[PDB]
């Protein structure tokens, strides 16, 4: 649905700068408390597929199973797990059928399963840790696959774009997303400048 | 919509034991962690009006204004604020309209506004504490107001039976309701011998 | 340097959930201290601060050093950290607050001997209460009328504090009289809702 | 298997607070005193006694509790190393009649409590962080060991030293030095009780 | 009292995410010791449990006893609570651990001389690292080989350890053959299954 | 404004680690002497000098860091108190270029940290909480003051002191005490050293 001219020049801003513009737009609440990058070095933006996971009522996983067959290749994915220690949200498995529908991305405010596999994987994904535990084994199941979402302290609706980086991933909003594209790039070559002046 | 004879037949037990036998049918999570009772010497049971915060994108209350509107009378709030110590869910003023529309309790994974004076009110209601800010001050503001909620580490949908008590909250699903006002009679009372056999 | 004495008899009539609101309107986003919980209910303070601010400890008093200077009115807003392991005050300092005649103490801390220091009709705002005392775990007391970091607010000497059940609130001296002038047009405007709303 | 200590030095230590007891203790080279966590159930309580101590530990699915209420002598203090957990409510509205029939002196738990309404009518005072209406086997944790050292709190607690509990909290005098605070705190509350008028 | 040795070899070939889902599904519903981190990435233990625990001070040695008895293949399984105040081992245990060829270390605490237990090839698992020695801050040592409650789980001594960069899960003797004969189905129709997504 | 110490002590004290430091510190009667939070932001580092100290303070919506990278003398270390907070991003890219240009040894950081992804790949040595989008004074914290006692961790750090800091932790070794640790140190190196071997 976005414009792919907009995900590559969005590509060129870091999170400390689309979410410091996001700022002064009136958006303070723009960067994810939680995820953090299971490997260094990583640059990501596009569109976010959003996950929600609700706590299990104890026999009351085709709910995220949804999603991954819905990825038009170039997206990210956010998931809402509420940082749960004993969920693992994706697994070895899981994370496959992502970089091979085009993932982009993964944003997790929870967990996820199987590390050694999973790190050796041309996917980067932010997450809270690391656990044996799978989706529904825990307090925890999965829900809806495309609605708003709750991950970090940020409203995360389906379309926005997420910046992600090594200081943490940062949504913006398809909104205000060419306000930034054109309001970073004079600001990080005004820095540019000031960096050789040293 | 609920069958008011079982409301009544459902008050007659304590959470700490329609949470027990709720696991013996499979429901380990029924307990509300985090609500606890804004003063001593309550017991209260009805259908959930629930109330779903969302984190607040700065300009992108109608949202809870819609559920007040809305209480078949001798219905119990509950709300998911994830336990924001910056956000008064209600204040002075929206528990007033609560009791005169007849709202039988409320439950808050979250903070209430206006402690002093919501105090001398006749409405029994469940939070984390007591704050000065309200809904749309910090970080949240409110979203959906009949939808399924993660207050607590508990499923609550829209119709199913809150059993509050100093306990704290426990969820009954409409579903296995009667399934415990029997099943939990035939306890209270075993184990009602045993105390006067002491 | 206490201000105007009639502040205090026109802000004691504001409750802290509208001094947020009307704090939150002029600017003034964080003004909640985020950790002091009424010790008993129905209290109410008004008055300045005399801050009170805790660090680490080290082995290279201070705690005495504000209690010589309260003055009637006065409001202890002290930075304690939450430490569960420092009592603060205790049954003597407390005295010796209210010998003086002071409205009451605000701590992001706990509080030594509770059994005594409730029937002391003195209102309070702690994190807890501990059998320990000051200066024996984790930090020594330090300066006693500076900036004070107390919940997750900047109390500075000489501001208001409205404290009622919902916590406490800092009133800078400076926009003091904004929200006063404010909370009026706000109950007077809640007042009619409120009666509409009954018949 | 443990024996009752000097029935007079408990009588001579309740006129004690906890603050002094853990100051004295502080200066005779034990600074682990105090067990944090525990808050008072209802506002005016002072209790002194040894020590049954009961400790929980996790429970891996493969009534050593109901042996601890045997053992409960007259006088003593029941100490609970329930690890705050807020998903265990130990002990509920029956096995406190048992302790209170056995005539024990208070309970101190490191883990919420069951049956809040009824054990607020009883006349035993309780020290725990919380009230649940789980019981002592549902979730994660269950009865392992009764009268072994117990860690409740931050404190090493080993089953027969006296538990001086007013309104801060707990503190475990050990028998060894319980003589030293009955010599130094009668003394001192000259001392106290002296400047007071000044 | 280490078991069949080919245990070890055929569940060292289990990984940790697939023990829990085999434990879980024999009703051992809580494996996963919830806190040691792997210090660095890409390795693997399995053996049976050394268990260490500890219990606060109080000021009236236990590390070594576990030490001078460690057996070839022992994991440690360490219970500090999680304190960030207690080094559990230092730069000359973990020698003496691998100078007997102790095949890892999972801790529910941290680490003392980080910098050089790094160079040290031996797998650890703590919660992280301080410039503190055990019995310096709020805990002494306690037994050597009792049972455990490592992260939220009963270690009992004998059991076996599973850690990856998962974390740890504690695989019981009693139940142990029960997951490789589980694992080795989950394998082939994982790898049947990832055969066919390729194509 | 405080003055730098005998440089060939902190030459002296760079072959000694944290942990021997704070175990002296320790047995010299100050128990508070390890940073507790900040963590290396990457793997093999030591870093010993001064302690130029920086203090945050919640901000109240009525550029003092500055001034403090302008007084950063070569050779020393930074101290900044940031209360932990994951939304300010104390110092970025560029005052860490000031930094290395004006020669500083390392910095400290109770508080996350601005532009990971630049910061990595210059030469400064840093320990810190995190990694954040988000600006020094964005959120809810601000620059105070510069060069005042500092509680940054759970330490007292008054400006001078020297701060070991390998990868342990950081240690703030005062300078009326740091002979006292080389010479307790240096032949202690040669106790430990020896029977590393039998």
């Amino acid at each position: 649905r976005p414009d792919g001219e907009l995900v590559r020049s969005l590509n060129r801003v870091s999170s400390a700068t689309a979410c410091a513009k996001l700022h002064e737009l009136g958006i303070r609440r723009s960067y994810l408390s939680g995820p953090t990058a299971l490997d260094l070095g990583n640059k990501v933006t596009g569109p976010a597929r959003t996950l929600q996971f609700m706590p299990q009522r104890e026999d009351v996983s085709t709910a995220l199973w949804a999603v991954l067959e819905e990825v038009q290749p170039g997206d990210v994915l956010v998931v809402q797990a509420y940082g749960s220690a004993f969920t693992g949200c994706l697994g070895d498995m899981l994370v496959r059928y992502f970089k091979r529908k085009g993932g982009a991305g993964i944003v997790v405010d929870g967990r996820i399963r199987d590390a050694p596999r999973v790190r050796e994987l041309g996917v980067p994904i932010w997450c809270t840790g690391t656990t044996p535990h799978y989706a529904s084994q825990s307090e925890l199941f999965p829900w809806a696959y495309d609605v708003p979402v709750a991950a970090g302290g940020v409203l995360t609706l389906p379309g926005d774009l997420v910046v992600a980086d090594d200081d943490g991933a940062v949504v913006v909003p398809v909104s205000k997303a060419q306000e930034i594209v054109d309001s970073a790039f004079d600001h990080e070559q005004w820095e540019e400048f000031s960096r050789m002046r040293i």
